[PDB]
């Protein structure tokens, strides 16, 4: 197991144009096009993001392409943020791939109402902050998914990924 296998579980493959859990235009792996409720706004995203007319539809390799940039993308922007580095550099690699799984769902702006929890984390105490991140709209709308995001918080294991 490793952050790919991870999300790629986590989120799925879709080679067209789909709405997300939250009702947003997404594709790939967990590619999120935008919070836009117009489809050709999404369509033209896809276009954008691809280089070329797409016509809602991608392959695996460009599923895959978007899904490195969107991936790396993510490190970068946790280590570029001063509230998040200094967690996530106390981190196991294991509990690293679990930030990097929440920052890729819910995106640093999700990530800024777990202030909390990150305190936990960083002092590693695993079972309180299991419980602190389960208290929220992110455990209540996904349950399924961040209990496995949790576990792998708690334990620094991919128990939860087989
Ligand atoms: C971005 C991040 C960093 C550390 C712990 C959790 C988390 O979501």
């Amino acid at each position: 197991m490793n952050i790919f296998e991870m999300l790629r579980i986590d989120e799925g493959l879709r080679l067209k144009i789909y709405k997300d859990t939250e009702g947003y235009y997404t594709i790939g792996i967990g590619h999120l096009l935008t919070k836009s409720p117009d489809l050709n706004a999404a369509k033209s995203e896809l276009d954008k993001a691809i280089g070329r007319n797409c016509n809602g539809v991608i392959t695996k390799d460009e599923a895959e392409k978007l899904f490195n940039q969107d991936v790396d993308a993510a490190v970068r922007g946790i280590l570029r943020n001063a509230k998040l580095k200094p967690v996530y550099d106390s981190l196991d690699a294991v509990r690293r791939c679990a930030a990097i799984n929440q920052v890729f769902q819910m995106g640093e702006t999700g990530v800024a109402g777990f202030t909390n929890s990150l305190r936990m984390l960083q002092q590693k105490r695993w079972d309180e902050a299991a419980v602190n991140l389960a208290k929220s709209r992110w455990y209540n709308q996904t349950p399924d998914r961040a209990k496995r995001v949790i576990t792998t918080f708690r334990t620094g294991t991919w128990d939860a990924y087989k």
